[PDB]
Parts: structure tokens; sequence; C-alpha cells
């Protein structure tokens, strides 16, 4: 292999974000375990599974677990890890709860204790503090990541890796601009990995199948790599995608090339995304039909 990890996001349980709590099979759905097996069969060994905070612990983030939503969610997590792959537990929330930016470190830490308690003995679980903090003050974002860490560990979830995420959608290309204060994160178990996202379209939003250039991928992860090398941190590219065309594919190959050459900071990547409701989606990695599945899986498998 080139990386310690390589996998895909498995979306569905976070869809219908406009509808809280929402109803399974209408607003949202869970990932298909059979389809995950196919990607395991192909050589993928880590799976990031988004979910909404408000659906997991309704009303208040110090509250109790929704039994139904948590069992739909855990069934997928226990399938991934029961097959010996890592499962990334991902509250897909942008640093906001019911749309308000999160500003209580003690409440966020209570949220994470409650959640991380239900997974404390599954070493294959990874905890992801929050998906893409944005438009919040840097200090608050940093403290929230430290709150999550504290609630995870104090819940006894002490062997699992913790993916922490930066401000500014935790993009790699803006990391040294917004997220230099994220060095000051500690963890008693010392298993912090910095999870960065990188898309290759003009604004980096990853909503287009067009890339800026066949070198834009590596160009957008060089700064972030020297920050990890300099300050002695580990990184994982938690989301990345390209359109099904040659220029994009060249840019993903050149970025992954660069990351794999720097294996000593970069532990791997995860594609955005797989999951059973993507259909026509320009980045769908979901078998048997997904546009990325046909075009990129043959490419990415070179790095497994
Ligand atoms: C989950 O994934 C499996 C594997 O892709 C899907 O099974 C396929 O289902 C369609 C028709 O329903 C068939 O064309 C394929 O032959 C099936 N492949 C199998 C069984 O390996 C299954 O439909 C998916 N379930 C969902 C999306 O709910």
């Amino acid at each position: 292999s080139s990386f310690e990890w390589f996998g895909s996001n498995e979306s569905g349980a976070e869809f219908g974000s406009g509808n809280i709590p929402g109803v399974e099979g209408t607003d949202y759905t869970f990932p298909n375990t059979t389809a995950i097996q196919i990607l395991i069969d192909a050589g993928m060994n880590i799976f990031r599974v988004p979910f909404l905070m408000e659906r997991m612990i309704p009303t208040e983030m110090t509250g109790s677990l929704d039994t139904a939503y948590f069992e739909g969610y855990s069934e997928v997590i226990n399938y991934i890890t029961g097959k010996g792959a890592h499962a990334v537990v991902d509250p897909h929330n942008f640093g906001r709860y019911y749309g308000t930016p999160i500003s209580s470190t003690s409440d966020f830490q209570t949220f994470w204790s409650t959640l991380a308690s239900q997974f404390k003995s599954n070493d294959l679980v990874i905890f992801d503090t929050n998906n893409e903090y944005h438009d919040m003050d840097e200090s608050v974002v940093v403290a929230l990541n430290q709150a999550a860490i504290d609630g995870i560990r104090d819940a006894g979830a002490t062997t699992q890796y913790i993916f922490v995420e930066g401000n500014a959608y935790s993009g790699a290309w803006t990391w040294t601009t917004y997220n230099t204060a994220m060095v000051n994160l500690t963890d008693p178990s010392d298993l912090i990995v910095y999870e960065m996202h990188q898309y290759l379209d003009s604004d980096g939003s990853g909503t287009s199948d067009q890339c800026v250039s066949s070198t834009v991928g590596q160009e957008r992860v060089v700064d972030a790599t020297t920050w990890l090398q300099s300050n002695g941190k580990l990184g994982i590219l938690g989301e990345f995608a390209g359109g099904a065309n040659s220029v994009c594919e060249e840019a993903v190959e050149g970025m992954l090339d660069y990351l794999a050459e720097n294996s000593d900071v970069w532990l791997g990547a995860s594609w955005w995304s797989a999951g059973p409701w993507w259909q026509d989606y320009i980045y769908s990695m979901e078998p048997p039909n997904g546009i990325a599945y046909e075009s990129y899986l043959p490419i990415l498998e070179t790095y497994f």
C-alpha cells in the first residue's frame, strides 16, 4: 500500500438536513451494508459515516440518545468494524446545532461522552469532532475540538483515534491561513489526527465535476503538508473528489501521489462519497453504478 487508510464516506443518515428529526426512508436513509462490503472487497479499509447531531441526541446536546436513530447508525458502524475496517463516527454539523453555532464547550463535551460511551470498547471506531467548522471564531473552534477529545476520553473511549477538524470547512488549502491555532490540541492517548478536506473545483466547494487544472490537487495540499511536517502532526484527507474527466483524474492522481510520498504525515484519505441515495451524483462511489465508482475506483485502487 501507499497509505495506512483509504476508503470512502458513506452518506445517507445526514440527508434531508432541512427536516429534523425527519423520517427514515423519506428524508434520510442508512448506508447499505452490502454496498459497503463491495468496497471492502475492493480493498477499502476505512469508512466515514455522516449523521446529524440533532437526530442522534434530540432537543439538547446534553440529552439522551434517540434509540431508533442510534440503532440504525450503530448497525452500519458495527458492520464496518465487524469486518475489521475502521468506522469514522462523523456528526455532520458544521459546528452548529439546530443551526446555531456551538459555543458551549461543556455541552459539546457532554454530547461526546454520551456518544463515545456507546463505542468505548470498539477499537476500530474513530471519532470525528464535527464536520467542517466554518464561520466561527478560531478560538471557539479549537476549544470545541478540545472539548470533544475530553468527553471522548473521560467516557473511557481511550484507544480510538480522534479526527479533529479546522475552521473554514477544514480545507487543506486554507489551513495555514485559518487553522494554525490547532497545534494547541492535546489528548492523553496521543492519537490525534488532523482531518482536512480538499476539493478541486474553482471555489473548493466540491459541487462541480470540473477541476481548475491537472495540478490543482497537489498545489492545494502542499502548504498543509509542511504544517504537519513542521509541527509534528498526523493528517488524514477526510473528504476528496474529482469529476469523471481526464483533467480531474490527473489532479487527484497528482495530489494522492504527493500525499503518498509524504506517508510520514498523511495517514490516508477517504473519497466523497458512497452511499445508497446518490444516484446520478457526479461523485457517487456507490456500486454498481456510481459515476466515481466506474472512473475513480480503478485509479484509487492503485493506492490501497
Ligand atoms: C445494496 O447493494 C447491493 C449490491 O449492490 C444491491 O443488490 C443489487 O440489487 C439490484 C436490484 O435490487 C440487482 O441489480 C443486483 O444484482 C443486486 N446485487 C447484489 C444483491 O449483490 C442492493 O439492491 C442494495 N440495496 C439497496 C440499495 O437498498
